[PDB]
């Protein structure tokens, strides 16, 4: 029993965090293989940030210019080149702790666990979701440029978020590890802000399928909605769309608890249209949307790293 | 910016985690240097649930009783000895990712991350803390016996959990490293109970400050009370009497914040009246109370 926010087990990953100095600019680095990855903006001061120019910034850097640090020992810069928002320092040495990985880009919704690092020292390990509006509400202080967010999948970890810049709201902005950003961000010192967020609606009803495996029914109702009658609902309360998509990979905690994801759907509008009524779910006063129905299963039934 | 409920990075103690299989029963071990420990009720059959004699149990073992498997190896048990509820499983190689480690035991209200295993295997990190009923609210299905708890202070280990049982209410209880249970709790089929639980007042205190570094303000008030008042407020709310240890413990943070403990209480005082209101603090509905002044101050 007990429902929990869990992060992956973060040991695959604390094995490649490394400092990357570059001028007064110190932040962290992914290596795997031969390349340690980071965000471009280490090569920037305060005024080229403002509107940088990062290929004529780089042509200007050379090997030396990036200190690379993996622990206690000084790993060399062989080269250096850079895919969209991240830099790539070809470095000297193969991490012997390199494990089997895969770079993932992923959707609104999803969750993945976040390495927080300091220094190329990992600091702690929290569980977080994608932001419809591709934000994520992380907690981060200024020197974690570059700590990342990845799942576990089997032994093979899929890096999906490189952490670059934090957004006036106090929210963050990141890419993947191909330096695609998520969302319309730009790293730069400029003008940006979080367009306004909805709640992820498949993640709401996978948490109440854990609440119903954990005991808590009181939210159950008789009353079962037409997927189009929900999604009016929905739309009204800054929730997103449930798509046939979503109703299919509930299919497996409906057959579980036995209660049809439409079924469940009746809960979650009169929970939306009436409040809790200072009653909780799973100990918390308001809908849960950072457990995807994949981690709902996942925690309800063991599965190991 | 932004305040999570994290955990600490859970590599050093997954280099530690391997499966104990004693006849039917498998549960999870910690490996550290020539040594595994895992909970003694490993060598429990079904007869020996309600009132098991560990003592006679454990005299009737031999080493090659005890299978444990660390990853795709096997280890060869040399040695076995009981301390209190733990179980010391001796054995023929040293783990070489031993890190650097502590055994602490923790007072109610401390925090620490739980790395959940199954057959050996760790599967989820997350935080935890000791409520003020010795009671841990975990996340653990049949199998996780032997997950353990722990902090880390810069590069050493400091385990201060070892999960043992679930209670009737899908409560949690377990031990130190050195076999002592936390709270009224046996390790048998005996009818146990956790006391009724209590809000955890300085945790909460703490992550009032934290909502206020991180700008959150709609909660303070022009109003201060004295530490007796508070606890009489505090008391009728389910919520632990707070100490002058707690008040000196928060100084940092009144400092930093510019509010003094008493003003904060107050605060709190107006906050159980009330209620929230449709507001948040953190992006929290309910009073967070698993949050230490210490994790408060090394996350912001
Ligand atoms: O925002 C940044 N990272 C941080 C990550 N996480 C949490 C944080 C909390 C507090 C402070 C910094 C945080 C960095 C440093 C700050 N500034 C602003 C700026 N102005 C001139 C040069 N830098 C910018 C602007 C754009 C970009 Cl891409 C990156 C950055
Ligand atoms: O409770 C136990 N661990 C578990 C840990 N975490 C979560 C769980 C979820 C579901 C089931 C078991 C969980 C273990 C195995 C079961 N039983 C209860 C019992 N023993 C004989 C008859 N019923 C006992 C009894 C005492 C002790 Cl010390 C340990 C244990
Ligand atoms: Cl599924």
């Amino acid at each position: 029993s007990g429902f929990r926010k869990m992060a992956f087990p973060s040991g695959k990953v604390e094995g490649c965090m490394v400092q990357v100095t570059c001028g007064t600019t110190t932040l962290n680095g992914l290596w795997l293989d031969d390349v340690v990855y980071c965000p471009r903006h280490v090569i920037c001061t305060s005024e080229d940030m403002l509107n940088p120019n990062y290929e004529d910034l780089l042509i200007r850097k050379s090997n030396h210019n990036f200190l690379v640090q993996a622990g206690n020992v000084q790993l060399r810069v062989i080269g250096h080149s850079m895919q969209n928002c991240v830099l790539k320092l070809k470095v000297d040495t193969a991490n012997p702790k390199t494990p089997k990985y895969k770079f993932v880009r992923i959707q609104p919704g999803q969750t993945f666990s976040v390495l927080a690092c300091y220094n190329g020292s990992p600091s702690g390990v929290y569980q977080c979701a994608m932001r419809p509006n591709f934000t994520i509400k992380g907690s981060f202080l200024n020197g974690s440029c570059g700590s990342v967010g990845f799942n576990i999948d089997y032994d093979c970890v899929s890096f999906c978020y490189m952490h670059h810049m934090e957004l006036p709201t106090g929210v963050h902005a990141g890419t993947d590890l191909e330096g695609n950003f998520y969302g319309p961000f730009v790293d730069r010192q400029t003008a940006q802000a979080a367009g306004t967020d909805t709640t992820i609606t498949v993640n709401v009803l996978a948490w109440l399928y854990a609440a119903v495996i954990n005991g808590d029914r009181w939210f159950l109702n008789r009353f079962t909605t037409t997927l189009n009658d929900f999604n009016l609902v929905a739309m009204k309360y800054n929730y997103e769309p449930l798509t046939q998509d979503h109703v299919d990979i509930l299919g497996p905690l409906s057959a579980q608890t036995g209660i049809a994801v439409l079924d469940m759907c009746a809960s979650l509008k009169e929970l939306l249209q009436n409040g809790m009524n200072g009653r909780t779910i799973l100990g918390s006063a308001l809908l849960e949307d950072e457990f995807t129905p994949f981690d709902v299963v996942r925690q309800c039934s063991g599965v190991t790293f």
